[PDB]
């Protein structure tokens, strides 16, 4: 298969992670797009982690019982849908060119989101994790979507002292292999 | 089970209509929403994990496909509407950009109608390329349609030009067709004006 990833694109973080906890090899083509064995292409991140169960099913990012799984796509939704959205290249562009919105009130913007997210993100971890990582023993479809969520609120400034127990779960991601492959600073289009 | 569901809210209306598809919308409950509260009382937010739940609490019929391709496309076309239309578009933004950036209707009007045309560009073409039958999945309304319902009834009430989307307008004509979601409406709502 085929990632077209952009190193500092944090839906092709979520992606890259997914496929490093798999052990996939792939081809980074320098967003996302996986382009499958068929030549079939899908771009929402939160999809192709749900086809990569499907494609390999061990070690699993969805869990299989309905309860975890309704918690584990509460948290991973919280962040996709309610966090990330709001505070993408794309909307920060619209903000300024379009309505002239100064640097100064686009980082008001993007700390307001995050706070509002992030707050909700550390009450649902500490409530439903079940081990050492929110699924348990093992990193999945939450972590994808926490480290890169993570990484872009610290690059923007924003306060993560109120979120222990996600500042927890994010060192105990980047303390393996899977999670240093994937992130940006070792991707082969990175500065 | 109880779903608190407010009668404008688009995430209540993607809920209202899964449950109608199940049969079970005697649960809705009216006035972050929705939530689904449970027998012993958890409460569920986000409204695609409480769908997905709603195929562990009566898998028939379905709303997810269980084919791992036919999912793939349903979940891509969904979060489509969830991730990169919806959440610009929500009132909780459209509050902000009012009370904090002091933005006019007419600007709101132009940045609704921005991410609604870029976004539905993407979904009729995914429509025509990967739908199953007379609606995404098949031959049943399910997530797909739980998406786009209440995301073209949004796009319709802010002005948006529509006319572009002619598969999309289909589909919406089909679901609305049917009994379950004029039940799921908000105009059909017993909190509704």
């Amino acid at each position: 298969m085929q990632l077209y990833s952009f190193f500092n694109s944090s839906t092709s973080y979520r992606v890259r992670i997914a496929l490093a906890l798999k052990g996939l090899d792939y081809q980074v083509v320098p967003l996302p797009t996986l382009v499958d064995a068929d030549g079939r292409r899908f771009s929402q991140s939160l999809a192709i982690i749900d086809y990569l169960d499907a494609v390999q099913p061990e070690p699993r990012l969805i869990p299989l019982d309905p309860l975890h799984r309704a918690q584990a796509l509460e948290l991973a939704l919280l962040v996709a849908c309610d966090i990330h959205p709001l505070n993408n290249v794309r909307v920060l562009k619209y903000l300024t060119q379009v309505l002239g919105i100064d640097a100064e009130d686009r980082q008001r913007w993007y700390a307001h989101w995050v706070a509002e997210g992030l707050a909700a993100a550390e009450t649902l971890l500490n409530r439903h994790r079940r081990g050492a990582f929110f699924a348990g023993a093992a990193a999945g479809i939450v972590e994808c979507c926490l480290v890169p969520q993570l990484a872009n609120a610290r690059r923007m400034g924003c306060d993560l002292a109120p979120y222990p127990a996600l500042l927890e779960l994010e060192g105990r991601c980047l303390a393996l292999e899977a999670f240093q492959r994937a992130s940006p600073e070792r991707q082969p289009d990175y500065l």
